[PDB]
């Protein structure tokens, strides 16, 4: 038997479209919407206020409107996405990202090197989200912006904060959400009695390789078995891409100025480790969380490097 207090508020689950509400003062939000947020926080527990008048607060979505907007924004429909990106959100607005020569790093805290070095990563090569939300979030996070990034990174990926990660693993993950239908690879083998016998890859498997870190080396031949049991030798033929990727378990290797992007180095054993991010660009940089460090040359142990393509092709002919 008691009185009625109202406020108008805006629902919404991508904060493009807003959906005007009325809520009664006396019932909390939760029991109104459902799970909701005001700028991050969680909110379900409380009870409208007046400096709510006119706010915008995130919503779970429930209504089929909520869902297409959702949909369209986010490319899942996963009841648990909005509420493990706030989780990520409440941890990564808390982060530390200082401009380290030029590029936005990542302050070491909650075991966040590997995606340190996967944000070092993607403001260096050239790479277009098909999701709304990541692609918009990835222009804020080259501006300065990385904490809605780096949540939205942990997500999709879904991986929660404070856990030890893969660079490798992580980027992987983003390429499935990035527009790499265009690029193309062309392998060849080549056996000694067999023949030879060429290959295309499309898509991110023509971005990644596992089994060297040189580029080089994927280009003048590379030695793989043949099913006839000897030795036969791969080799880049032709690589159409914006940059490609070369993975290897971690083993101490020399990185020669000039002679690729970034690369990845990991120290430690498989059960823990130190993720570091080294960039090449007038000398060698080594970007340790908020840390750098110069040096003419770099020998380390490296397990991802980053090569700038545009288009290869040998002149050899098979
Ligand atoms: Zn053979």
């Amino acid at each position: 038997m008691r009185e009625v207090r109202t406020i108008k508020v805006f629902t919404t689950v991508d904060n493009i479209n807003l959906h005007t509400q009325v809520v009664d003062m006396s019932m909390t939000y939760g029991q109104q919407f459902g799970p909701t947020y005001l700028d991050g926080a969680d909110v379900t527990k409380i009870k409208p206020h007046n400096s709510h008048e006119g706010k915008t607060f995130y919503v779970l979505p429930n209504d089929d409107t909520l869902r297409v907007e959702a949909f369209e924004y986010y490319h899942t429909t996963d009841p648990s996405f909005l509420g493990r990106y706030m989780s990520a959100l409440n941890h990564t607005k808390k982060w530390k990202y200082p401009q380290v020569n030029g590029l936005t790093s990542i302050k070491w805290a909650d075991n966040n090197c590997y995606l340190a070095t996967a944000l070092l990563t993607l403001q260096q090569i050239e790479l277009k989200f098909n999701p709304p939300a990541l692609q918009d979030a990835y222009y804020r996070a080259r501006a300065g912006e990385a904490a809605n990034f780096c949540a939205l990174i942990l997500a999709y990926c879904n991986k929660t904060v404070g856990e030890l990660g893969d660079v490798r693993e992580t980027m992987s993950y983003l390429f499935q959400h990035a527009n790499l239908d265009s690029c193309k690879r062309v392998l060849n083998v080549v056996c000694k009695t067999c023949g030879q016998q060429q290959t295309t890859l499309k898509g991110v498997e023509a971005v990644m390789y596992m089994g060297t870190l040189s580029y080089e080396q994927f280009k003048k031949g590379v030695q793989i078995p043949c099913t006839c049991g000897k030795q036969a030798t791969k080799y880049l033929v032709q690589q159409e891409s914006p940059f490609v990727m070369m993975s290897a378990p971690p083993a101490q290797y020399e990185l020669k100025h000039g002679t690729f992007t970034c690369a990845s180095e990991y120290t430690g054993n498989y059960q823990c480790g130190h993720y570091k991010h080294i960039t090449s660009k007038e000398t060698l940089y080594c970007i340790d969380g908020a840390l750098l460090t110069k040096s003419s040359e770099y020998k380390g142990p490296i397990t991802d490097v980053f090569y700038k393509e545009n288009s290869y092709t040998t002149t050899i002919k098979p």
